[PDB]
């Protein structure tokens, strides 16, 4: 099965642009410094994947400094597996009244044959300034396995 | 000083290093204050601050509406603001934001203490929020951000 899970989430890459999120609403992960983290849900787009839930991460900035080297990672419970899609940066600006404001987007997808109840553990590294900031947490605002496939 | 005559445009405006104040935080509806100095140079007096609106609701927010009243012995301006619809925050695209300049003349160089009065409206329910903002900086720090 996680060898099952595995091949079927090796290579597949699901682009952004082709993802319809759900209405389902965004899950606030991480809120702090005026960086934030959000979570939105969203159907695997590609067949035979009811199973399969896609989480398109949103980072944002407020900040008055920029943001350096942001790298989000993930883990799962061995009865389920995520893979995460390289991020679409890794970098925000200070926030700049003139223009309409950036964010960062990586694209999750999580496998989770079992449809047991998700839980999951986050890690964050960012810079800001000259600190060097370590973050970790936990989400488990996840929708229900039986729906995946109808989001 | 009247603010009749000042306006600001928001091209002009350097973002200053001071921490920015959340103003209003509901329903996945932020209002944040930036500030600034003044670039006209017509005296040290008037704190410039843009007024950012934002929104991650999975709706769109329409009629917005940002007042703020001041007491008497200062004066507060809004400009336009560039808009009064925000969309449903949609990740596949880059987020969007309204502005709006607001400028404070306070020469007397009390505390500043202000009042806003928010309206919008998220589908068919309505949103009418009132309060209070007392975070500026000191004004002896205005002409130096």
């Amino acid at each position: 099965h996680h060898h099952h899970m595995e091949l079927s989430l090796a290579s597949i890459t699901v682009p952004l642009e082709s993802i319809k999120p759900s209405n389902i609403l965004p899950v606030t992960v991480y809120d702090q410094h005026g960086f934030r983290i959000l979570f939105h849900f969203a159907r695997d787009p590609l067949p035979g994947r009811s199973d399969v839930l896609v989480v398109v991460v949103s980072m944002l900035s407020t900040a008055p400094q920029p943001i350096r080297n942001i790298v989000f990672q993930s883990a799962v419970p061995k009865v389920m597996k995520v893979k995460l899609q390289p991020p679409s940066g890794m970098e925000l600006p200070a926030f700049n009244p003139i223009v309409h404001p950036s964010a960062i987007t990586q694209v999750l997808l999580l496998a989770n044959p079992q449809k047991e109840k998700v839980r999951l553990r986050y890690k964050l590294t960012f810079t800001m300034g000259d600190q060097t900031y370590n973050e970790m947490g936990d989400v488990d605002q996840f929708p229900p396995p039986e729906t995946w496939g109808s989001l």
